[PDB]
C-alpha cells in the first residue's frame, strides 16, 4: 500500500499556460498539471523521504473558463489591472502513489511504507496538513478521500479530446533546470499521465526562434 485517491474541489482554478503570459496577464490551462497536482499531494502529506508520482487524473465538471479583473502581486509592480482567465467550478478525481526518494542515500532508514501510507491516509480523511491552491493562492479549494473512478462525470462517454502541448513539470537541480512537456490528451474525462523520465520533450529552460514562421 502505496497508493492515494482523493478528489479536488475548487470554485476557480490557474494552471497557467505558460505561453499566455504577455501584458500583465494569464489564461488557464484547460486541466491542471501534472507539477500541479504533484504540489496539492504534498500539501496533504510530504516528507524528503519519499516523492509522489501522479498517475491518473479524471475531469468531473465541464471545462468552463471566466476573466476577471486583476491586481498580480509583484516586486515594483502599480500597472494593473489587468485580466486573467480562471477556469470555473472544478472537480477532479486524482490517482497517485509515493516511491522512496533515492536521491536521498541518509533517508534510507525512514523508507517505511507503513508509516507513509497510514498518515498520508489520515491525513486525507482530515482534508490534508496545508491548504489547497488550484494553480495560485487566490484559488483555494480542498480535498477528501475518494474511490478513483466512481460516480459520475460530465466527461464519461465523451471519447478522446486532444489538449494539446502542456508543460509536464520541471526537473529540478540535475545541473540545469529542465521543463518537460507532453501531449496532454483526456478520454473519457481520464487523463493518463506518464512518468517524468518518460515525457516526450524535456530540455533546460534556457528563445524566441522556436516561434518563427
Amino acid at each position: 500500500r502505496n497508493e492515494v485517491q482523493f478528489e479536488l474541489f475548487g470554485d476557480y482554478a490557474l494552471f497557467t499556460d505558460p505561453l499566455t503570459k504577455i501584458g500583465g496577464e494569464k489564461l488557464s490551462y484547460s486541466v491542471p498539471t501534472y507539477q500541479a497536482l504533484k504540489g496539492i499531494a504534498e500539501s496533504i502529506y510530504w516528507k524528503p523521504t519519499i516523492v509522489f508520482v501522479i498517475d491518473e487524473l479524471r475531469v468531473m465538471k465541464p471545462i468552463q473558463m471566466e476573466s476577471k479583473g486583476v491586481r498580480p502581486i509583484e516586486y515594483g509592480g502599480g500597472n494593473t489591472l489587468a485580466h486573467y482567465t480562471y477556469l470555473k467550478d472544478v472537480h477532479y478525481q486524482v490517482k497517485a502513489h509515493f516511491e522512496f526518494n533515492l536521491h536521498r542515500p541518509d533517508l534510507a532508514f525512514d523508507r517505511n511504507e507503513g508509516k507513509h501510507y497510514s498518515i498520508l491516509q489520515r491525513s486525507l480523511k482530515a482534508g490534508g496538513r496545508r491548504d489547497i491552491f488550484l494553480g495560485a493562492r487566490e484559488c483555494q479549494g480542498y480535498v477528501a478521500p475518494c474511490e478513483f473512478g466512481s460516480g459520475d462525470g460530465f466527461y464519461d462517454g465523451q471519447g478522446k479530446y486532444h489538449l494539446g502541448t502542456m508543460v509536464h513539470g520541471f526537473n529540478y537541480p540535475q545541473h540545469q533546470l529542465d521543463v518537460r512537456l507532453w501531449s496532454a490528451v483526456m478520454e473519457n474525462g481520464y487523463i493518463q499521465f506518464p512518468r517524468p523520465e518518460d515525457c516526450p520533450i524535456v530540455r533546460p529552460v534556457k528563445e524566441p526562434k522556436i516561434f518563427n514562421p
